[PDB]
């Protein structure tokens, strides 16, 4: 039934842009709509990825690696799946273990890879691949893994035991005052709830 | 560390707008971030959405979702029941409501999740995820009634949580759906548990 008519640009910065879409309702009805797009997506599967990355050595339990940003459009700092967009003609899996790299430090292994899910699509037509990958923590080159951040990013590691993971985002939330993703939160509870 | 100096207005349409922020970077350097917020928060968040646990005995307890065309995607979504939160509605009166609204299901409040992000590398918008039971076995429940809002037009789709990873993956391959990263990242930890 559903299906875009138009899309008529509103205003175009440099990253984003907004635009108005015109669509037809399943009653045969022509409606509107401000919708949000990145200026950066090229033949992409996506805009970016998101990494969930399970670091795993003897005799630890697993820990989730997560990282903590200071968010311009939020005002203040986030806890994360590390991420980034996907750069032209890259992999999902290549950008996922490339931004985990920078990020954290750590090296993964590719375990598996979503297809395309939307980040907020009453809002925007953004879209990732999750890619879960598996950490080497025994291996020596995750032994002291220094991020390699780009020019103006600045990020810390936390790493919390994914058997625990919501309580411990609680606390942290509780003590230090930020705000947790939406997708770090929904793992988490989906963690709880098994 | 990090902090905003000044927003400055770009674009503003009856939903959302476009602001260009200046920030201080952790080196004491000036930097400048488009951003996107919506106009209609007032709010502990801009919207609710909910994990609806449809429980009927000698049944696999299912995961009840939504699919919607979604304009900005220009295409259809499968999603989490969701919406805003009306000036003075509680998150979890928010979730009960859209919940009944979008699926005809009457539920009970499980847990609600402090405000979580939704893509802060983009926008400020906000959420509470608000985990609800579903008794399935009650009359109420039995022939559930959805009430739309004005323009809006939902599918209800029903699946096992203890398969929910591959029953995405079969829709998404079958169907040209996408499926929200916060439904993604639940089933992925639904599989990931222990
Ligand atoms: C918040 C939604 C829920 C249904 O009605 C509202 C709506 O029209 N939003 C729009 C956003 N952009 N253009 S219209
Ligand atoms: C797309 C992001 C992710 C990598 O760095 C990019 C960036 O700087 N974005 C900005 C948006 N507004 N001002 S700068
Ligand atoms: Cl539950
Ligand atoms: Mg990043
Ligand atoms: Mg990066
Ligand atoms: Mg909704
Ligand atoms: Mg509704």
């Amino acid at each position: 039934k559903q299906y875009i008519i138009s899309e008529e640009l509103i205003s175009e910065g440099k990253w984003v842009k907004l635009e108005k879409t015109t669509y037809m309702d399943p009653t045969g009805k022509t409606r509107t709509w401000e919708s949000v797009k990145r200026t950066t997506r090229k033949e992409q599967t996506a805009d970016g990825v998101a990494v969930i990355p399970v670091l795993q050595r003897t005799l630890h339990y697993e820990c989730i690696v997560l990282v903590k940003q200071f968010r311009p459009p939020m005002g203040g700092y986030c806890i994360e799946f590390p991420a980034g967009l996907i750069d032209d003609g890259e992999t999902p899996e290549a950008a996922a273990l490339r931004e985990l790299e920078e990020e954290t430090g750590y090296k993964g292994d590719i375990a598996e890879c979503s297809p395309a899910v939307c980040m907020d699509p009453g809002l925007s037509n953004c879209t990732i691949h999750i890619v879960t990958v598996t950490i080497n923590g025994d291996d020596a080159e995750n032994a002291r893994p220094k991020p390699k951040p780009g020019d103006g990013e600045f990020v810390e590691v936390i790493s919390l035991p994914k058997n625990d993971l919501l309580q411990r985002l609680d606390a942290l939330v509780a003590e230090e005052h930020l705000t947790v993703d939406a997708r770090v939160y929904s793992y988490a509870l989906a963690l709880k709830h098994a």
